[PDB]
C-alpha cells in the first residue's frame, strides 16, 4: 500500500472563538475529543 | 494499493466561531468526536 | 506500506481565543482530550 | 511500514488567547488533556 | 518501521496569554495535562 507519494497540502486559516480543538498532522491510531464514561 | 500517487490539494480558509474542531492530516484508524457512553 | 514518501504540506494560521488546543505532528498511537470518568 | 520517507511541513502561526494548550512533534504512545477521574 | 527518514517541520509563532501549555519535541510514551483523580 503507498499513499501521498509526492506533494500534498493541508492548511487552516484563520481561526478564531473555539473552545476544543485538535491539530494532528499524522495520526496511525485512535483520536479522542470529550469523553465522560471510562474506558 | 496506490493513493494519492501525486500532488493533492486541501484546506481550510477563514474559520470562526468553534465549538469542537478536529483537524488530521492523515488517520490510519479511527476518529472519536463527542463521547458519553464508556468504550 | 508507505505513506508520504516525499513533501508533504500542514499548517495553522492565526488561531485566536481557544480554551482548549492540542497539536500533534506525528502520533503512532491514541489521543485524548477532555476525559470525566476513570480509565 | 515507511513514512514520511522525505521532507514535511507542519507549523501554526500567531496564536493567542489560550486556557489549556499541548503540542508534540512526535508521539509513540497515548496523549491525555484534561482527565478528572483517577486512572 | 521508518519514520521522519528526512528534513521535517514544525514550529509555533508568536504565542500569548496562557494558562496551560505543555510543548514536547518527541514523547515516546504518555502525556498528562491537567489531572484531579489519583493514578
Amino acid at each position: 500500500d503507498a499513499e501521498f507519494r509526492h506533494d500534498s497540502g493541508y492548511e487552516v486559516h484563520h481561526q478564531k472563538l473555539v473552545f476544543f480543538a485538535q491539530n494532528v498532522g499524522s495520526n496511525k491510531g485512535a483520536i479522542i475529543g470529550l469523553m465522560v464514561g471510562g474506558v
